[PDB]
């Protein structure tokens, strides 16, 4: 329902995996009355990303979360493809940015607010049987400073009706260094392994994205910065298999790296639900407060 001769190119807001989004201004009226939108698109409209870009369209307008970014509607022009999906434009940028830009004005207790709009948002996604896969502070956007949203789900599958884990393994790069073991050895994407990265969230928001702390930098450091292409992977596979883990951050308290480390078990079946983990941030967030 959005015509595309109304979209108004403003600039670039961010650049995803075969997909980005732009800052336009809708204004059918053409008297700068519109509103401001963000814009996805495909970088390159391959037939597979085209169809994989349809279901993320439909999976994003089945959600509605007060921390999920709200979808809108979407566009095409020339026939039926140069799809576009409009979503709302929330104006802080991603939470990556933000806590990087304030880390002098955001307290614990603000990472723990953040934390759990964060859990709140997956554990609704849990309940429809979504796999986010993507769970990065640069997935997470603010729409003020007391609310982020899940930004992005182009990488988002959903369960099979028999199975509690989806096999996937696509061509690009993949964030390996949020990705669960059994997501690096076997292509297992489940609640579970979105819980370990959830716990890689957690990390990277009390580091206050330090340049030399990110799970990255720590992981390299720890497995060898000389490690060569594909032996990263490998390298990093066995790390995790020693129970080697990203230190506890600076000032971070211990019950907060506990929460993590909880997160980053092994044993699939022993990580914490979000709901838990909700209810864990919140004690401790009350209990500072
Ligand atoms: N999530 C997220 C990260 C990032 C990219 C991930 C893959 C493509 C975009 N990205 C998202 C915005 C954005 N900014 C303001 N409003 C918005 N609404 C909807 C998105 C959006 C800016 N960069």
């Amino acid at each position: 329902q959005f015509e595309e001769r109304h979209l108004k190119f403003l600039q670039q807001l961010g650049k995803g995996n075969f997909g980005s989004v732009e800052m336009c201004r809708y204004d059918p009226l053409q008297d700068n009355t519109g509103e401001v939108v963000a814009v996805k698109k495909l970088q390159h409209s391959t037939e597979e990303h085209l169809r994989d870009f349809e279901r993320e369209i439909e999976i994003l307008k089945s959600l509605q979360h007060d921390n999920i970014v709200k979808y809108k509607g979407v566009c095409y022009s020339a026939g039926r493809r140069n799809l576009k999906l409009i979503m709302e434009y929330l104006p802080y940028g991603s939470l990556r940015d933000y806590l990087q830009k304030h880390k002098e004005r955001i307290d614990h207790i603000k990472l723990l607010q953040y934390t759990s709009q964060i859990c709140k948002g997956m554990e609704y996604l849990g309940t429809k049987r979504y796999i986010h896969r993507d769970l990065a502070t640069r997935n997470i956007l603010v729409e003020n400073e007391n609310r982020v949203k899940i930004g992005d789900f182009g990488l988002t599958k959903v369960l099979p009706q028999d199975k509690e884990y989806y096999k996937v393994k696509e061509p690009g790069e993949s964030p390996i260094f949020w990705y669960a073991p059994e997501s690096l050895t076997e292509s297992k994407f489940s609640v579970a392994s979105d819980v370990w990265s959830f716990g890689v969230v957690l990390y990277e928001l009390f580091t206050y994205i330090e340049k030399s702390k990110s799970p990255p930098a720590e992981f390299m450091r720890m497995i060898g910065n000389d490690k060569q292409g594909q032996m990263i992977v490998f390298h990093l596979i066995e790390l995790l298999k020693n129970n080697g883990r990203l230190p506890r951050p600076d000032g971070c308290p211990d019950e907060i790296y506990m929460i993590m480390t909880e997160c980053w078990n092994n044993n699939v079946n022993q990580r914490p639900s979000f709901r838990d983990l909700a209810l864990r941030v919140d004690q401790i967030r009350d209990n500072m407060a």
